[PDB]
């Protein structure tokens, strides 16, 4: 088997996806940029054997469709899997819809016609997504008229899903009822696309709730209504496709192929009023999801930072021979690499990361800067998410909004209310510092 680091080099972290982090890597000869998903074998358990994974990857490489992500290579070592594929700079689909001023059924029809064309192609090759959601709908380029590329097709079949809430944010909305009970087939992707189509034309999920188990309760029952003012401006054929896509029994449910031939897809692609109420609801929804996610990733980063701060200090304590509390530049690289070796790109990137800390910055001061640089992304994303969530720029977030944020994050109502009081003002609203202080107290600080 070939080695990944010998062919590729890490450029920058693009983000966090399902089953692992996505790194922008570049080929050391041709210079081709690629987005590599790094799945840790310790944190992610396999549902299938090695021969089944190698056979699916081999097929996935030969598959090609303009609305499906392209996979180029695959590597494996003692504790990692490297899925190498194409880079898409357009970002998530919903992040683009919140920035534009006008959105209509013609935009939603062109969006879902692409998603269906991608799903139809992957169904013919006997590949299922299972966890289809807006987060997996990336745009190929920064231009407005850009193709939608679906990511993570077939990973759910070979890798076990996470039980951590930071990895399950917003999944309960789009999951099909048959997937929760065990027996399911490719029709679960039509339900998920049906839920996305519902949110594109209204901005509120069909199966909604104040917590994960309340959302799954509505999904399992399978009941939903078009009883909102925003559904009056929408056509009847759009609702007929939704009714067919959200049919409880999968055998009675429409296929991805037959959904393209529907009267709504054929009329709105081949009067069209703007859905203004849906844009504000998608904006309010997207912001709530991203702040709830950033809150959990901030709490997770503080726990791993405190865990790694004491670990790096214990490694440098043993390496200190005389006991002056100082170490050489070459020694700090051996200890910083030892911290990475114990906790699961290469030696050159590890040596560069130590030089980046030493340019700014005693080994106690080195750990303080090095560990703050690891959390720099999670601290800034939390503040940026709080600012975006606070659309009226009042600087505060009300108790009703906190209950919605903590509700999506699965933090119990009685737990965050006890933490809020440990701020005795009783204002019924909190600023960023007060919100940050609550998250710190909710993760043992
Ligand atoms: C989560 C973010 C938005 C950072 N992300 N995720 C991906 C998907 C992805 C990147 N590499 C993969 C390998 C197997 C399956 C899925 C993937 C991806 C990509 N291609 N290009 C730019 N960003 C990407």
């Amino acid at each position: 088997t070939a080695i990944f680091s010998d062919r590729y080099k890490g450029q920058r972290v693009l983000g966090k996806g399902s089953f692992g982090e996505v790194i922008l890597c570049k080929d050391k000869i041709t210079g081709q940029e690629c987005a590599v998903k790094v799945i840790s074998k310790r944190q992610v358990k396999q549902k299938t054997d090695k021969e089944s994974l190698l056979r699916e990857v081999q097929l996935l490489k030969q598959l090609d469709h303009p609305n499906i992500m392209k996979l180029y290579e695959f590597f494996e070592d003692k504790g990692y899997f490297y899925l190498v594929g194409e880079v898409y700079t357009g970002g998530e689909l919903f992040d683009e819809i919140i920035s534009r001023k006008r959105f209509s059924e013609v935009d939603a029809a062109r969006i879902i016609r692409q998603v269906l064309s991608g799903i139809t192609y992957m169904h013919k090759n006997k590949i299922v997504h299972r966890d289809l959601k807006p987060e997996n709908l990336l745009l190929e380029s920064k231009s407005k008229d850009a193709n939608i590329r679906i990511i993570d097709f077939g990973l759910s079949t070979h890798f076990e899903a996470s039980k951590k809430m930071k990895d399950k944010i917003g999944t309960a909305y789009y999951i099909a009822p048959e997937v929760l009970h065990g027996t399911y087939d490719e029709k679960c992707d039509v339900w998920s696309t049906g839920v996305i189509l519902y949110i594109l034309l209204s901005g509120c999920p069909p199966f909604n709730g104040a917590n994960e188990y309340d959302i799954l309760k509505k999904v399992e029952k399978g009941k939903y209504t078009f009883e909102l003012p925003q559904w009056k401006k929408v056509s009847e054929s759009a609702k007929d496709l939704i009714r067919k896509m959200l049919t409880y029994v999968p055998s009675m449910r429409i296929s991805a192929r037959d959904a393209l031939d529907h009267e709504w897809i054929q009329t709105y692609t081949k009067d069209v009023p703007s859905l203004d109420n849906a844009i504000l609801n998608i904006r309010q929804f997207q912001g709530t999801q991203k702040l709830a996610q950033a809150a959990l990733l901030y709490m997770g980063s503080k726990l791993t930072s405190q865990d790694e701060t004491k670990e790096l200090t214990a490694i440098f304590h043993k390496m200190d021979k005389n006991g002056d509390g100082q170490l050489d530049r070459a020694e700090l690289i051996e200890g910083y690499k030892e911290l990475m070796r114990m906790k699961g790109l290469d030696a050159s990137a590890v040596e560069h990361e130590v030089d980046q800390v030493l340019d700014a910055v005693e080994y106690s001061e080195f750990v303080t800067v090095a560990m703050d640089r690891k959390t720099l992304l999670s601290r800034e994303r939390l503040e940026r998410a709080f600012r975006m969530f606070d659309s009226d720029n009042s600087g505060k977030i009300s108790s009703t909004e906190l209950a919605t944020i903590f509700g999506v994050s699965d933090v119990d109502s009685e737990t965050w209310k006890s933490v809020l009081s440990e701020d005795k003002n009783n204002d019924g609203e909190v600023d960023f510092d007060e919100f940050q202080q609550m998250l710190l107290k909710l993760c043992g600080n």
